[PDB]
């Protein structure tokens, strides 16, 4: 399924940090493109753990989930790097970064209108998936990368890509899907097999409190012990300062995963706003 790139033409960079079992690297591939010219192109390179081989078949099926499709709004894979020693993804480069940094870093510079284009992009993109009955399982604003940011001049909005899930949490241990609450959704935390097209909208819910809430992350003053309590007493997230979609993300983190709202439904509230 996926296209092998030689690693003469695969120079690693600088480190961009590391995700789960994986590290992350800037990259530069040298490729012929369109009419046979000579590219060097910028990539992201992520490698998974040389300490955890167990789950490159999740690994690279996560990858593959992304690339079977092709929307506006999904990264790129480009392919897979031909090393034997390692396992290694080569994807688009989205120029700005995750949008949980973009968010804390510009805190006060983001009105309503910035969230809002923001999250009906998100909901585009989580509506396609679910249209192709296809779960991501890893829904939030770090993995949501900025392609570019508003422009002012124009008028011009942002642009808002997905990445591609990573490793299952199907197969993750425990103590990585606690960390993950609220993200991961009840039901998955007492069953990881109860991954659903409905994770999905919970995590969706998740990602709007992180969009609103400038770059914090929801329950982290609460350590694993308590995140699980926090899911036994029912307990949802406190509103965000900017309210306009503490509504909506009440919805759809409702602990009946059948009672949270179809995506076309969210774009309707979304689309509901000034
Ligand atoms: N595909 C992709 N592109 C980028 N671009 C990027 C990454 C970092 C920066 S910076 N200056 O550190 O803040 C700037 C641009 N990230 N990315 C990812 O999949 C990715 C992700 F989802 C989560 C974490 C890290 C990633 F790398």
């Amino acid at each position: 399924v996926f296209h092998k790139i030689r690693n003469e033409d695969l120079i690693f960079n600088e480190s961009l940090g590391q995700g789960t079992f994986t590290k992350i690297f800037k990259g530069v591939r040298r490729e012929v493109g369109d009419y046979g010219q000579l590219h060097e192109t910028e990539v992201l390179l992520k490698v998974l753990d040389k300490a955890h081989r167990n789950y490159s078949e999740s690994f690279f099926e996560a990858a593959s989930m992304m690339s079977k499709l092709s929307h506006k709004h999904l990264v790129l894979n480009y392919g897979v790097c031909v090393c034997g020693d390692e396992n290694i993804l080569v994807q688009e480069f989205v120029k700005f970064g995750s949008l949980d940094t973009y968010l804390k870093k510009n805190k006060n510079c983001i009105n309503i209108l910035w969230k809002l284009e923001v999250a009906k992009q998100l909901a585009a993109a989580m509506h396609f998936l679910e249209e192709n009955t296809l779960i991501h399982g890893n829904v939030c604003a770090k993995n949501i990368l900025l392609i570019r940011e508003e422009d002012r001049k124009t008028g011009n909005p942002p642009f808002i890509k997905l990445s591609d899930p990573g490793i299952s949490i199907t197969v993750l241990p425990k103590d990585i899907l606690q960390e993950r609450i609220p993200w991961v959704p009840p039901e998955c935390i007492e069953n990881p097999k109860n991954l659903n097209l409905a994770t999905d909208k919970w995590s969706f819910g998740t990602t709007l409190w992180e969009i609103c809430s400038g770059g914090d992350k929801p329950l982290s003053a609460l350590d694993s012990q308590r995140k699980l309590q926090f899911y036994e007493d029912r307990h949802q997230l406190p509103a965000p300062k900017a309210a306009e979609l503490a509504n909506l993300i009440n919805n759809c983190m409702d602990y009946e995963p059948d009672h949270r709202p179809s995506f076309r439904a969210i774009i309707r509230d979304l689309n509901s706003l000034f």
